[PDB]
């Protein structure tokens, strides 16, 4: 009967007691235990609840316990926690730079938001284009900056378009639930690729994906310090804060997202329009920063002496690039290989 | 004919003059003349209006006086000012709001209907000597909860309320068979350890009331502190009545929506314990201006029920400390 | 083929050129090109532009040009920028009814609207009434109880005495339809800014009128913007406002003669743009009517140029987010279509009421 140590094991120890986590909070997450408002190194399952109270004023019985026993012995905490701009460099990502790539600015006749990454496809046509939010509202047509309805801009492409089982054994809300998810936009036939840049503006050359790997010790995740550049915060830094966050309407789970990030200093990690963005692992002993997933567009009660914070919703990028098949793009070279190899 | 020297002479005069007072002014109280937003020493009828204007633009039928006098000759000045009703995180905020292991004054109590600040620990004077809490009264039980009710959230059932033109009024809300009084305190936390009731005598100096500094917590502000500014406000739209008025300090509001029965609490000056003047009174919390300077925009103004006199009607004693509160437990039939 | 040297160079450029300059734009004017958020010497016509993008995504079609000749040679530079379409004092206190004087920034009011009290003002001609100037409202209920002006509040709201009634606006040459044609504007929705006159009523006290300009200071004459000399002259200049509802504010001239289009053609026409100094406002709602007045940084007495009209982004630098303008009715020529003369001194106040018939 061993401690957790990995995002898997927590994992399994929260499915296992979903059915009843789910009675008594509004959604769980794994992580580290955050106590008196600071993380920890004690693997916990984070459960999130309207309104946190003392145990005094909770019904017999109402108080969640403070350990978990999952299959085979494994355990783990749990942990309570209330769930209540103008720069030069934004200024390029709305439309004043001579290139297109990550951070700018796109918009359709219905949906804006930024560029997260360039992707190609791994098979078929291996179309170039890029990887974004995918917007919860067919053929949505992609323009930086604007649609030609609201101002000039060049047409980048249309979004691709593209279950029982959840709603049998997740418990899923079919009427209302939503699984966090990103978008290919393969780039139109006459865009032109040459005024694309695999760089990231605001934070320099990226490596490949960090592939989220869910049997490593929690640390390589939980609390690893994270940068976004968006079209409508410009730079901004953050914490990884949780995985695997499950949100609960009053019929099952309405909710999904891989990643939780919350921006350090009690500032906000993105607004509304960075949906998109890439999420990277600032680089801690000087090697390329590498990106780990896409913001996907409530407050989080962190501190007792300030008020709540707000949090952001990332898709785990690894598993959306391997669902969509899809190879990010990081050097000039790769990219002009890749569009010789278009068919 | 002597000046006025007392709330007494002041409310007087007041009613002597009261229907031609209201014919052109939303309502009145008595205080200190304001000059120049400044407070004086000169007692007055302080009469509120919508809109203060430059005597030019006035007709001469509408100007009020200066100077009123009442029966036996006792008279005061007459003080016009610009009125209307219509117009956060911190560790105490957080215990006050749930946080804390103990219910006390400051402690958010909330029904499905209302929501507000615990006042003060008090026991009926007579019959059961049942233990309970004071609070504004809401404007068929409402059974009440800390912090939250349970179609809201978690809290415990702390009892239902007592039900005993509005004028301003607290409610006692006696403690439920099964409650736990050890989880209660009577100290005011961000206060300290308070005195009794300061009785408002209506006959000594007025300096004894208008002008004090007092303080107030409650689950909304945390900690305030302001200005007591007149006493015995009546107000008629075309309507309510409360009996102090509170401004905040240094142009900050002194509460807030949820701090309605926060204790209204007199500083200490010279080293006694600070001691209660009122409960704050809900409605007209978040609403209504007040001009008091021409450098600075309207505030805000809080009422308040006059304490003394709200424990005399309902027959209630307050309990300042926490061996008094263990006595009146033990001694509850 | 000389450089434009005045607003008429400039303005014959930006006429000749309409077509081009209306095609992808919100509006013109003409001024001094800004560069790097900063006023340059350029004389320039300005084109306002929902989003301004860098060349790469717009069309040849859409991309204007650097510069612009007119006829006879006569060129000027185009100059790109972003656009679109509750203060305590002690002044604000006095000017919305605790001072003892009626003037320039005191608060008017029907039952309808307020604002701003611009000048102290009378007929040249003809009965030669006393009154004051501000804005004309437009999309107002001006009927039977609306255009009854009072000092600081209408009877319904709150006391005051009676100013005067609203004088209905007697013209325009956007009225010709002839005109209107060759100019471009869409009739069905075309506003000229305007100010109107109200003069006082028969038993209201002048005597409780001022001609200071509180929190300025006494004023000079009218200052004529004259359309053939150096654009120096107005472009650029420091100018100041007393209103209501922000009280003193100092703002900078950026632009002349604002065309603003819409689907089918000009909308709107305003004589002046003033932006606040310092990215702060220069107006806010109800400081409409202000007496829009240059400063004086020589010794002079400041001198008035335009009423601010009332009922924008603007964005100028990178680092700081859009900043409002202000609309201004040029003064001089509202003062030629009113017949109007503006009054500078309390004594010849006092002169022009004894010449009143
Ligand atoms: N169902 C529930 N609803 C609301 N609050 C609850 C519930 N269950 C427990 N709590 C509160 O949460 C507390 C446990 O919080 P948590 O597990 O985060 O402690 P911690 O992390 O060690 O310390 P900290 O509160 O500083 O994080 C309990 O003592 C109880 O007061
Ligand atoms: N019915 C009324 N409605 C509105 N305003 C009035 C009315 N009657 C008097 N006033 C205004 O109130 C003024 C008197 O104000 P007040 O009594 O507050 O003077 P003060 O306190 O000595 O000085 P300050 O005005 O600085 O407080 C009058 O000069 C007049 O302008
Ligand atoms: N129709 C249009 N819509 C939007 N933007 C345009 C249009 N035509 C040109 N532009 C942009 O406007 C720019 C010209 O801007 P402008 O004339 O203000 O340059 P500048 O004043 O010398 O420098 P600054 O940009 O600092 O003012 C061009 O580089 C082009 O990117
Ligand atoms: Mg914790
Ligand atoms: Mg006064
Ligand atoms: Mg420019």
């Amino acid at each position: 009967g061993q401690q957790a140590n990995s995002l898997l094991d927590l994992m399994t120890i929260r499915a296992f007691h979903s059915k009843i986590l789910r009675r008594f909070s509004l959604g769980t997450a794994v992580g580290f235990r955050i106590r008196k408002g600071d993380l920890t190194d004690i693997p916990a399952i984070l459960v999130f609840v309207a309104r946190k109270v003392h145990k005094k004023w909770l019904n017999p019985a109402q108080c969640l316990p403070a350990i978990l026993e999952g299959p085979g012995g494994v355990w783990c905490d749990v942990d309570v926690v209330e769930f209540s701009m103008f720069s030069e460099l934004v200024d390029k990502l709305c439309g004043s730079d001579e290139c297109i790539g990550s951070g700018s600015q796109v918009a359709s006749h219905e949906t804006f938001g930024t560029l997260g990454a360039i992707v190609k496809r791994r098979t078929g046509n291996k179309q170039v284009g890029f990887l974004t939010n995918r917007h919860v509202a067919p053929n949505q047509k992609m323009f930086h900056p604007l649609p030609p309805n609201l101002g000039p801009g060049v047409y980048l492409g249309a979004v691709e378009r593209a279950d029982v089982w959840y709603g049998i054994y997740a418990g899923t809300n079919p009427e209302t639930f939503v699984r966090a998810d990103g978008a290919f936009i393969p780039f139109a036939d006459d865009f032109d690729i040459s005024t694309v840049t695999t760089v990231v503006r605001g934070v320099g050359d990226i490596g490949d994906v960090k592939v989220i790997d869910l049997q490593c010790p929690l640390n390589s995740l939980i609390g690893r310090q994270v940068c976004k550049v968006g079209r409508s915060s410009g730079h901004t830094t953050g914490t990884v804060m949780a995985y695997a966050l499950e949100y609960n309407d009053e019929k099952g789970i309405c909710f999904f997202t891989d990643i939780l990030v919350v921006g350090e200093n009690r500032q906000t990690f993105d607004l509304e329009g960075d949906s998109g963005s890439l999420i990277i692992l600032t680089s801690q002993d000087g090697e390329k920063p590498r990106p780990i997933g896409i913001i996907w567009g409530g407050r989080l009660k962190l501190t007792s002496d300030h008020g709540p914070e707000n949090w952001t919703s990332g898709v785990d990028l690894g598993r959306l690039l391997d669902r969509l098949e899809l190879d990010i793009i990081i050097t000039n070279e790769s990219l002009q290989d890749a569009v010789q190899q278009q068919r």
